[PDB]
């Protein structure tokens, strides 16, 4: 056994010498296509509340200025119907919803994984740590457990369970695989953010309004990243690197977005007013987090990428006017919001993928729109922000 | 110290990533700093708890099902636990008595807002022994099987606590019995990859969220009910110790996890509509004795260490799932009777507290080593091993090298 001493040199060789830096993107969503300008007839019929005309209008006017085309489901009607304490209002519901999203959601994880790991082109072996995320069901072993299992990873490989973070968890991932990666030295991280809807649907009602906010919103999706930093040339691919990672919250906003998970399963409550919250404390977050890394902040916002959580088109509206940024720079995020809706965890790694697949298309400089900084923005329940600084490599 | 003030230590002046990295590392091992603990006020002695129990849930009928649970509740080397909740508390929740009325309401009523409650009592004693303010704490990883909700427990905690706004947090739920060990796992790969960072570990659970009457078809939870007390554990853990203002003691030096294959249905709890339901199949100790020594080989051979030929030489901090688990994880490594001493005093006057369990045992072992005027923290001895069990079954293996005295 070594001295006291030798604890240092443990310590020298086991950490990793540069920046995370994400060097794969893979993306999945189920089969059943749901698009939006039919959405207020099909839900409806599918909860049987076709008597309830005047909240039918009421729903169709905020999807239609919703600014999302379409969306994908694990369910089409007819697989509805086999539940109907779902589709009911406050039925007890956790246990249908537990049985379809406790496997559900890691095996649709596994789909956007098994795309990540066949672009990275390196053997499954090498993965040492899993972060899976999501916000669409609990269990014991958790997610994380039956991913790795449906991948046949190795059994040492080190996980991380991300359950219930909402909305601002896809920020939170690359905050967390951030530190993996770059604590250990040779370390790949397969970063999983899979979310299952079903959790959250039930029928409208006149004592809960802001229900319809969340069925009009919400879509299923998976997103997955391998991080690890020290990439290998000429076998990986690099990026984007993850520079600073901060976590807020705001004051005196717990009010404001909040979830339950009840017998009836989630419960969706949102406040008016979450755009104008979000919008009016991102600057500050911006500010933080290139001040907590000694980087002047530019004086034009436009000189940066940007990877914004589509919480929802009023919340894009309200950071793009607060940051003074024209309408191309949110081009990937509104693409995304369009169509596939908002995915909850997935949105954010759905938008990566986009925004480097169009830079490496129209053969820009860097994988961040020709750009060398941006940031990733997460928000959330608490009002939550996670603000990921990244810095961008060329092609 | 981190030394985030200095020269060598400074952020470049240009935009350099690699500048930026190398100032933004921490140098050293994450250390253990402070520990602080805490239980609810209802005790519950061990030897009524099978009368106390069979009255509470309407079933003193059932005789034989009685005699059974006594039996269990002999073996457990268990001598009282705390709860929250005394049998007044549970006259007013019939539903949670019974054995699968709907009850999840009521249990995210009592613990939503309840364990981060218990796990601030513990966070306030850590952040007291530590004697640097609150505000110096840069991130909070939160554990429980206990309660789920939006915004999370880790959010509460930290608004209870009134950290900054700004406070990285971390919430690890239904990750049970290996969450003690899970959560110095996070701890490290944030303190030393954080210059600066110090950490605070809350772990808090209220098994009133697993609570129900006994059955003839799930024998098994029997074993649950007899097992499983409340409590909560707090640590405050950062690398790079100020000399003359923190107190050194553990340093973390390898931590991995590991699953035993082809055991998943051994140990599994769902969250239902009825609350939690605990299930356990026969063969769970033997099962983790006979694949721990494999884990401690990996977390030796991951530093570059050769494998103690006598398992003797290093000071143990053992997940106490049960005297069995204990009993024979001792006898497969070979183990003298009093390597386990700390871990079955927990066992004794506290019972299975889930993950806060192995921060009561360091705490425990900490103290006695400083009491008796040992050599270190970790009974005079250089280096242990911290482990987690758990759903999986997975293994947590912290390797552990503890400070002189």
């Amino acid at each position: 056994l070594p001295l006291m001493e030798d604890v240092q040199g443990i310590r020298k060789a086991q950490k990793a010498d540069g920046t995370a830096t994400v060097m794969a993107i893979g993306t999945a969503h189920p089969p059943h296509i749901f698009p939006q300008d039919t959405y207020a007839d099909v839900y409806f019929r599918a909860t049987n509340s076709e008597h309830k005309v005047e909240l039918k209008k009421k729903f169709d006017h905020i999807c239609k200025k919703t600014m999302i085309g379409k969306r994908y489901f694990n369910y089409d009607e007819e697989f509805l119907k086999k539940y109907p304490n779902i589709t009911s209002y406050d039925e007890p519901s956790l246990n249908d919803r537990q049985d379809i999203c406790v496997p559900g959601v890691p095996a649709l994880g596994t789909e956007a994984a098994v795309k990540a790991i066949e672009e990275w082109g390196r053997p499954k072996s090498e993965i040492t740590h899993l972060v899976f995320c999501t916000s669409c069901g609990v269990d014991m072993p958790s997610a994380d457990f039956q991913c790795a299992k449906l991948l046949g990873l190795h059994a040492n490989v080190n996980k991380y369970c991300i359950y219930m973070q909402g909305c601002y968890a896809g920020g939170t991932v690359m905050r967390y695989a951030k530190d993996l990666a770059e604590n250990n030295r040779g370390a790949r991280v397969l970063v999983v953010c899979a979310e299952l809807t079903i959790m959250g649907l039930r029928a409208p009602n006149e004592t809960h309004l802001d229900n319809a906010i969340g069925i009009s919103l919400f879509g299923d999706g998976a997103a997955a990243l391998i991080i690890g930093s020290d990439p290998i040339i000429g076998v990986e691919k690099p990026m984007f690197e993850i520079v600073c990672t901060k976590q807020t919250v705001i004051p005196n906003t717990e009010d404001v977005i909040h979830l339950h998970l009840r017998e009836t399963g989630m419960m969706f409550y949102l406040s008016k007013g979450s755009p104008m919250t979000i919008s009016n404390n991102v600057e500050a977050c911006l500010i933080d987090v290139f001040k907590s890394v000694g980087i002047t902040p530019p004086e034009d916002w436009n000189s940066l990428f940007w990877i914004p959580h589509p919480g929802g088109r009023a919340i894009l509206d309200q950071v793009e006017a607060k940051l003074k940024l024209r309408p191309e720079k949110f081009r990937a995020a509104r693409t995304v919001l369009w169509d596939y809706g908002n995915m909850v965890s997935a949105s954010v790694g759905y938008i990566l993928d986009e925004m480097r697949r169009k830079s490496a298309a129209k053969g820009l400089e860097t994988y961040g729109e020709g750009l060398e900084w941006g940031v990733l923005l997460g928000f959330g329940p608490g009002i939550t922000v996670e603000t990921i600084l990244l810095h961008s490599l060329p092609l």
